[PDB]
């Protein structure tokens, strides 16, 4: 199990990163120092996220502390929806390297394939609840990203959400300069994205599984929606290797040639989830945790789904 795994712009991404989604500004900073300490080099970072400032404080920190050379450090983010329309793209990176502080990006993502109404609001909505979308589409975002690329504020450019046939879009867009390096995904037991990542990593394109602990924390979560930590079958297999459930479900995705991006804002949570490197899960254990898929994905809002570019209609 080598800790990296080759990118389509040759660079290397840990297979092992710090999600941030939830981790609020006052307690994030030490967050990332404590995950820098025990080992995380790969950073999970959105502007939505609105936290960047303070991932980017502890940055800093371990750069001055002599922790960590920013070449060893894998920072991800992501172009919010608001943000689709070229002209704003270069801007919105730029916002983000200010508040991140860094010169460049490794890997900077198209969040979500929906452009929403640009302006002050994350998600604004009409009467009828339902997303403002903009005009904007994903093969002219994506040249606006390659530009971002070709003058050296990211390293690789990647995409979020997109189903198979948004990746095959960009993958026969006339005049593509750079093929997506990464789409990132949600992907856990329950959704274990078999059709999607065979597509992707057929492709070249390295997928990194989102909410690999089930999200349990998201906000929009519904009395009956399910539990992947409190999953005793999963606790089983857990306890076989005198690991925790969360190791199990970290490790999971590990094994199937993906990248995972567990968020805790705990110190002892981080240290934990880091500790997934001494155990190996059987192929019986594999093979058992992909039949617990249930297609059941947590991280999808009804007022998206007028959007053209909803990714979830489809099967994959
Ligand atoms: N691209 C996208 O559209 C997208 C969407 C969703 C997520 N993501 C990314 O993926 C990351 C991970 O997904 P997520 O934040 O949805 O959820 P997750 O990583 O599946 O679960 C996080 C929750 O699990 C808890 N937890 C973490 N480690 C634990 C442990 N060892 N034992 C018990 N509980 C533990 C956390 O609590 P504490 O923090 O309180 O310790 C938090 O409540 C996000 O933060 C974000 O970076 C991206
Ligand atoms: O985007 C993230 O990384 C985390 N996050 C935050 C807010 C949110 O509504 N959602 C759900 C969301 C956001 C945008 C969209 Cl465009 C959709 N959707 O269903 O199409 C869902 C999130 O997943």
């Amino acid at each position: 199990m080598a800790s990296r795994i080759l990118l389509n712009n040759g660079a290397k991404m840990p297979i092992l990163g710090l999600g941030t989604w939830k981790s609020p500004p006052g307690q994030v900073t030490e967050a990332v120092k404590v995950a820098i300490d025990v080992g995380y080099r790969h950073i999970d970072c959105a502007h939505v996220y609105q936290n960047e400032n303070e991932v980017g404080v502890a940055i800093q920190e371990k750069l001055r502390e002599q922790v960590v050379k920013r070449e060893e450090l894998f920072i991800v983010s992501k172009l919010w929806c608001t943000y689709h329309e070229k002209g704003l793209v270069k801007g919105a990176c730029q916002k983000t390297l200010s508040d991140l502080k860094l010169d460049y990006l490794d890997l900077y993502l198209i969040h979500w394939p929906t452009g929403f109404k640009p302006g002050k609001e994350f998600f604004p909505l009409d009467e009828s609840g339902n997303v403002v979308p903009s005009d904007t589409n994903i093969l002219d975002t994506w040249a606006a990203m390659e530009e971002l690329v070709d003058e050296g504020l990211v390293k690789a450019i990647g995409i979020s959400n997109f189903n198979h046939l948004q990746v095959e879009m960009i993958l026969n867009k006339p005049g593509l300069k750079y093929k997506p390096a990464v789409n990132q995904i949600e992907c856990h037991p329950y959704l274990t994205q078999e059709k999607l990542i065979q597509y992707c990593q057929s492709k070249g394109i390295v997928v990194t599984a989102y909410s690999p602990l089930g999200s349990p924390d998201r906000p929009w979560a519904k009395p009956e929606d399910p539990s992947l930590l409190e999953d005793p079958r999963i606790k089983a297999i857990a306890a076989k290797h005198n690991k925790t459930t969360a190791q199990v479900l970290i490790r999971f995705p590990m094994q199937r040639n993906l990248v995972v991006i567990p968020k805790s804002v705990t110190p002892e949570r981080i240290a934990e989830n880091f500790k997934v490197f001494d155990f190996e899960l059987s192929s019986q254990d594999m093979t058992t945790l992909l039949s617990y898929n249930r297609n059941w994905r947590v991280c999808a809002l009804l007022s998206c789904t007028s959007h053209k570019d909803y990714p979830f209609h489809e099967e994959f």
